[PDB]
């Protein structure tokens, strides 16, 4: 059994392909719609098709993003096209997607169920490679305003990490107001908890931090069931918020005041032979005050990362690491000048 579609290429001209598929399993489910795995029939590569309601009102806002990006770090849309079947007369619109293996998610449960962590090693490469993706999309002024474990794909062998899943995504632009219901739990921002609709780009930095700590510590930092049950977890580490900072996050002061915590001292927070940068990296991460938190690009140049920047690196499985250092201006304009560290002498070698 064989499905063949004229499908637009993600990326390049509309100039449509005749695009032939087998072996449809599913996966998925949920909010968006399905997500089928298949195997594309000439060159026997596995794709990821993401199937979703198309709206007929306005055009699909994940599409129109999805088509702007590229980038080492972020899942290819190869191609979209539209469909539907059954009794409906509603399109679907159905994105083509590199099929990446693995999760973060599901393996850092591998090492937290066998009473593991995973080694510091690829603690570096993983989270180097997500903040270079936001660094990215951070660019073009694209918040992702979902990142967690799940949405963090992985190749096992090549180390390669690729964001994914923009259908929370957006262009956040100042003065506009945006909806806080965005995030998923324990990869919230205060700000978000706190109901705050004119936050930035650095919520994906706390989220990108809460998923740090966790690949460190075994387990969500900030877990809880309810945003109060989240923020007391919050404050057990940061300290109780002040009066500075709480205006900071959410302006409208929503109604209260909490307990009165000191700082726990980020050191006891961690396993006892955590490296004091990975320590120091989350430290500035997880701020309550969101201008506080390092950019994504600010992130990639921190110490923590220094041994991906040694020329002698290598996989532990004795392959070279992936693509660390292929900045593009786009990428660095953030903050040209961070080039310097970013890319290492032997990076440079001619
Ligand atoms: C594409 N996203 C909307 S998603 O539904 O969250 N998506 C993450 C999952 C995904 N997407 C892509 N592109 N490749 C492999 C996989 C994947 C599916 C199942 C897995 F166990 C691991 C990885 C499915
Ligand atoms: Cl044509």
């Amino acid at each position: 059994k064989v499905t063949t579609v004229v499908a637009t290429p993600g990326q390049g001209p509309d100039r449509p392909q005749e695009v032939s598929y087998t072996d449809t399993k599913v996966i998925g489910n949920g909010s968006f719609g399905v997500v089928y795995q298949a195997k594309l029939c000439d060159s026997g590569e596995l794709v990821a098709i993401k199937k979703v309601l198309q709206d007929k009102r306005f055009k699909n806002r994940e599409l129109q993003i999805m088509r702007k990006l590229d980038h080492c770090n972020i899942v290819r849309l190869r191609y979209f096209f539209y469909s539907s079947g059954e009794k409906k007369d509603e399109v679907y619109l159905n994105l083509v997607l590199d099929y990446v293996p693995e999760t973060v998610y599901r393996v850092a449960r591998h090492y937290s169920r066998a009473k593991q962590t995973l080694p510091v090693i690829y603690v570096k490469l993983y989270m180097y490679q997500l903040f270079r993706s936001l660094a990215y999309i951070h660019s073009f002024g694209i918040c992702h305003r979902d990142i967690k474990p799940q949405n963090l794909l992985l190749d096992p062998d090549t180390a390669v990490l690729k964001l994914c899943d923009f259908g929370s995504a957006k262009q956040l632009v100042r003065g506009e107001p945006n909806v806080s219901y965005i995030c998923s739990r324990y990869y919230r921002a205060p700000e978000l908890i706190f109901g705050a609709t004119d936050y930035t780009s650095s919520i994906d930095v706390w989220s990108a931090g809460c998923v740090l700590a966790e690949l460190l510590l075994g387990q969500p930092i900030f877990p809880g069931d309810s945003g109060v049950d989240q923020l007391v977890e919050i404050i057990k580490v940061l300290g109780t918020p002040t009066r500075e900072q709480i205006r900071e996050m959410n302006p409208n002061y929503t109604e209260f005041k909490f307990p009165q915590i000191k700082a726990h001292p980020w050191t006891k927070v961690f396993r006892p032979r955590t490296p004091p940068e990975a320590i120091a990296l989350c430290s500035r991460l997880l701020e309550y005050t969101p201008t506080a938190r390092l950019t994504p690009l600010e992130a990639c140049a921190h110490s923590f990362f220094d041994e991906l920047r040694d020329p002698n690196v290598k996989l532990p499985n004795g392959r070279d690491t992936p693509a660390l250092f292929n900045f593009t201006t786009q990428e660095l304009s953030s903050n040209p000048p961070l080039a310097t560290i970013l890319i290492p002498p032997h990076a440079r070698i001619q």
